[PDB]
């Protein structure tokens, strides 16, 4: 039954359940804040199998909101921060929204949502102009429905990945297989309307705290440690490199710390080196699809091999990991190819499109759009997103092993490495570079450094220095922003 997932959750809950800002918030006056909230979304109206649309900032009652929306059985649709107006209102009107629910400091993006598409009801966590207050019940107990088709989750990319409640169960499994058996006291400074979202349910379930910041400042970050004594964090990449590199971190207490999580996006192997050393073993790498979840982590102690600084782990407990070539077949151990992913954790599929869906899935097994390798240990090595493969005459260049390299000399920080079309090379080898500090390496130094390492075709022609590589919405490398530049 679908409802078990947001009992698992609920029947979770230990005596503190979030810190932030304003304080403490009790799993009492956090259960009621679901019952209150379940009954409002009820009496409005909204029906178990349609979405509800949640556009909000990184708030305790946002905690509730979300166990609310997959208590009454309707899947729940994060609107990302970071977005667009036009990406976020596509995401509304595709998921089969019933509501757009919204805090009161995003009023502004709700009413700019509002003039786009149109929504049955409109809801707001308190007074507001453009919207009915839902924070306005007896001894009421929570009254749960079932989502017809069993959806938890509907998340975009631009396709709505379908998450079932079982799955978001098998994620509690994996998150105490890779974050250890609860209480957790977890920092989540990354938005609720994605994974911190699943993190706080993960972190509610296991009887723990969910520690919440608004944004990711290292600063903030430190204190929150050292004052909330927090065992887990999970950080962008980014955010793990600022936070190593910050001035105080030796100065500061972080002994509550048993996991420092990071994932996302590809690692800068000597950044992560660097992090290992400066904070102690309680570096973890997560890697993960919208479409796969969880697929594997690096533990601290994978982290003490450098070898391992490549690898984004071994798989998860129930993760089936295959590399495949273009026909479909199953390839040996060391052999580059398709990550191809089964897991109880896997999308159902492509919300409303089975056309996409079926481009994707096949037998169960999922394709994560990565390309990699595993290691005579059973450590799989990402080499590169499957678009970012740079084609010369029949030979694979991945851009992520140039990057790599260049990201070892000591005044690289950033690199990211694309191709663009030529007649005379089938395609040419482009860096973008982001250099350290104050420092001015020679280009020359790179492009030796690249042919000692990999070889002749490896080695960029243009080496442009910039002040730093953009990044998506998401917070991934934009290498579609980054080929533009050398054409
Ligand atoms: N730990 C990691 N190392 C390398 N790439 C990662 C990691 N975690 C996530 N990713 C990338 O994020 C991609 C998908 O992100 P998304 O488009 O948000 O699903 C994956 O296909 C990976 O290439
Ligand atoms: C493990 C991880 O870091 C991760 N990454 C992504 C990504 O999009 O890059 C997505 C997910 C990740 N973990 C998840 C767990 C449940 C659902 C989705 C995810």
């Amino acid at each position: 039954p679908a409802m078990g997932y947001a009992r698992r959750v609920m029947d979770g809950i230990g005596e503190v359940a979030v810190t932030g800002a304003g304080g403490s918030v009790t799993g009492a006056r956090l259960r009621h804040q679901v019952r209150l909230l379940a009954h409002a979304l009820t009496e409005a109206g909204i029906p178990p199998g349609r979405g509800v649309a949640c556009l909000h900032a990184n708030t305790w009652r946002a905690i509730a909101l979300r166990l609310a929306v997959q208590a009454i059985g309707c899947h729940y649709v994060g609107l990302r921060p970071t977005a667009a107006v036009t990406e976020q209102a596509r995401a509304i009107a595709a998921a089969d929204s019933a509501a757009l629910v919204f805090e009161p400091s995003v009023e502004a993006r709700a009413a700019d949502l509002l003039e786009r598409v149109s929504v049955p009801v409109v809801l707001s966590l308190g007074p507001t102009s453009r919207g009915r207050d839902i924070l306005a019940p007896e001894g009421t107990p929570l009254r749960y429905r079932e989502h017809p088709e069993g959806i938890a989750v509907v998340a975009f990319t631009p396709k709505g990945v379908a998450h079932s409640s079982t799955a978001m169960s098998a994620c509690v499994d994996a998150a105490v297989s890779m974050y250890g058996r609860g209480p957790w006291r977890f920092l989540i400074p990354i938005p609720l309307s994605d994974l911190g979202g699943e993190l706080a349910q993960c972190t509610l379930a296991t009887g723990g705290t969910v520690v919440l910041l608004e944004e990711f400042q290292p600063d903030a970050v430190l204190e929150a440690i050292e004052r909330e004594r927090a065992t887990h964090v999970f950080l962008a990449p980014n955010w793990l490199y600022q936070l190593a590199e910050h001035p105080a971190l030796p100065r500061s207490d972080l002994s509550s710390l048993r996991r420092v999580v990071y994932g996302g996006a590809p690692a800068v192997p000597s950044r992560v080196a660097a992090a290992r050393e400066r904070m102690g073993a309680v570096l973890m790498q997560n890697y993960g699809t919208q479409e796969a979840a969880f697929i594997a982590a690096l533990t601290p102690d994978d982290h003490a091999r450098r070898e391992l600084l490549t690898a984004v782990g071994r798989p998860l407990p129930h993760v089936e990991v295959e590399i495949r070539d273009d026909s479909g077949g199953t390839l040996p151990r060391g052999a580059v190819g398709e990550v191809w992913v089964r897991s109880p954790m896997t999308m159902s599929g492509y919300w409303r499109d089975p056309e996409r869906t079926a481009q994707v899935l096949s037998g169960g097994w999922l394709r994560t759009g990565d390309v990699g390798t595993f290691d005579e240990d059973g450590h799989l090595h990402l080499t590169d997103r499957l678009q970012d493969i740079i084609i010369v005459e029949a030979y694979n260049v991945y851009s992520r092993r140039v990057e790599h390299v260049l990201t070892e000399h000591p005044d690289v920080r950033a690199a990211a490495v694309v191709g663009v079309p030529d007649p005379d090379s089938g395609e040419a080898v482009c860096a973008a570079v982001v250099v350290a500090d104050g420092a001015d390496p020679d280009p020359e130094h790179l492009r030796a450094l690249v042919r000692d390492h990999l070889g002749d075709l490896h080695v960029p022609r243009r080496v442009e220095f910039v002040r730093s590589i953009p990044v998506t919405p998401a917070g991934a490398p934009d290498k579609v922003k980054v080929r533009t530049w050398f054409t």
